[PDB]
C-alpha cells in the first residue's frame, strides 16, 4: 500500500517460480524434427542462452532480486538497495528485448513470456518508488548506463549464438535448386527456422515452399496439401520424403551432392 520492498520479494517469488517453471519445461522436453499442426515461441531460438536455458537467465536473476530483497542487513549495507536497482534494471533491459521480438521479429504472443515481463514491468515499478536520492537524475542516467549495457551483451550473445553457416551451405543451396529438391514448412515453426539455421546466407536459393503463411492453427497453403504435408520442416527430394530438420551433411547424401 505504502513504502514497502516485501512488495519486490512477492514479485520475486512470482517471478522465480514461473521463471523456474519453464526452465523444468525446457529441460524435460522430448526433442523432435518436425512440428506438425506446450508453446512455440517458448521453445524458439533465444530460449537457450549461453549454455543454459533463457528461462534459468531469468532464474538467477529472480531469485538474485528475491535474496536481496529478504537478505538484509549487516554483511552489506550501503549495497543493497542499489545492487537491487542493478539487477533489475538489468532485468528490464532483458523484458524489452523478449517483448520486443515477441511482438516484433516473432510477431507471436506468449502469456508465459507476457507474464514474466508484467512481472518485471512491476519489479522495476516498485524500486523505482523508494526515497530514491531525493529523487536524483543519477537514476535517469544510471538506469542508461545498465540497461544498455545489457542490451549489447544479450544481442550480442544471440547474433553470436548463430553459428558461421557450413562450407558445405552454398553449394548444397544452389544443387537443390536444379534437382527440384524443395523444403515445404512453416515460418513460425522453431525447426523449418532450425533447417533455415543451417543453410543460413546460402538459404535465399533453397526451394522453398511457405505452407502456412498466416500464422499457426489456420488452413495450410494448397501447394503443401497436394504434395502431402503433415509436418513442418519436410522435405520432398525424388519422389522421397524427408520429415523433419535434416543436417547439410545428410541433405547432400538424399540429393546427390558430393560431400
Ligand atoms: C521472445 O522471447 C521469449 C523467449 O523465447 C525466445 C523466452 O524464452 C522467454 C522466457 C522467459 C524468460 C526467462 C525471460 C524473462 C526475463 C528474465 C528473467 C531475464 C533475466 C535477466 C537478467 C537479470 C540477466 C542479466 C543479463 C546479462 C548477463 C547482461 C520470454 C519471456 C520470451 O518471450
Ligand atoms: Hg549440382
Ligand atoms: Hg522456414
Amino acid at each position: 500500500q505504502r513504502h514497502s520492498r516485501l512488495i519486490l520479494a512477492i514479485l520475486a517469488g512470482l517471478g522465480s517460480l514461473l521463471t523456474a517453471y519453464l526452465t523444468y519445461t525446457k529441460l524435460t522436453e522430448q526433442p523432435a524434427a518436425f512440428c506438425t499442426g506446450s508453446d512455440l515461441v517458448l521453445s524458439s531460438r533465444w530460449a537457450e542462452f549461453l549454455g543454459i536455458p533463457t528461462a534459468a537467465v531469468g532464474l538467477l536473476g529472480f531469485l538474485g532480486v528475491l535474496a536481496l530483497a529478504v537478505l538484509p542487513l549487516p554483511l552489506v549495507k550501503r549495497w543493497r538497495w542499489p545492487a537491487l536497482f542493478g539487477l533489475v534494471s538489468a532485468m528490464t533491459a532483458f523484458e524489452m528485448y523478449m517483448l520486443y521480438l515477441m511482438v516484433a521479429v516473432l510477431r507471436q504472443f506468449c502469456m508465459y513470456c507476457t507474464t514474466a515481463i508484467i512481472l518485471v514491468a512491476g519489479l522495476g515499478l516498485v524500486t523505482v518508488l523508494g526515497h530514491r536520492w531525493l529523487d536524483g537524475g543519477k537514476l535517469a542516467f544510471s538506469y542508461i548506463l545498465v540497461a544498455f549495457l545489457t542490451l549489447v551483451t544479450t544481442i550480442g550473445v544471440y547474433a553470436n549464438q548463430v553459428p558461421p553457416p557450413s562450407p558445405l551451405a552454398v553449394g548444397l543451396a544452389a544443387h537443390l535448386r536444379q534437382i527440384g529438391g524443395t523444403m515445404y514448412g512453416a515460418y513460425w515453426c522453431p525447426h523449418c527456422q532450425d533447417q533455415k539455421e543451417l543453410f543460413g546466407a546460402a538459404f535465399d536459393q533453397v526451394p522453398y515452399v511457405e505452407c502456412s503463411p498466416n500464422g499457426p492453427g489456420t488452413p495450410q497453403a494448397q501447394e503443401c496439401t497436394e504434395a502431402g504435408i503433415t509436418s513442418y520442416p519436410t522435405w520432398i527430394i525424388n519422389g522421397r520424403t524427408y520429415t523433419g530438420v535434416r543436417s547439410l551433411e545428410a541433405l547432400a547424401v538424399a540429393s546427390g551432392y558430393p560431400l
